[PDB]
């Protein structure tokens, strides 16, 4: 239990009307990189820095 790392990306996208802010899983500390977002339900989320939602999402979410 307890793992501040994701080896996974969730295969659902989110609305980012649902999201509050998300955390940077750096590839460096972690065996990969995946952003992890937080729901405003405040739950974990682990998403694909790669995905294209999660660049709308990240540039958004940065701003706050």
């Amino acid at each position: 239990a307890r793992k501040s790392c994701c080896l996974k990306y969730t295969k659902r996208p989110l609305p980012l009307k649902r999201i509050k802010s998300y955390t940077i899983q750096s590839n460096e500390a972690c065996n990969i990189k995946a952003i992890i977002f937080t729901t405003k339900k405040g739950r974990k989320i682990c998403a694909n820095p790669n995905e294209k939602w999660v660049q709308k999402a990240m540039k958004h979410l940065d701003k706050k």
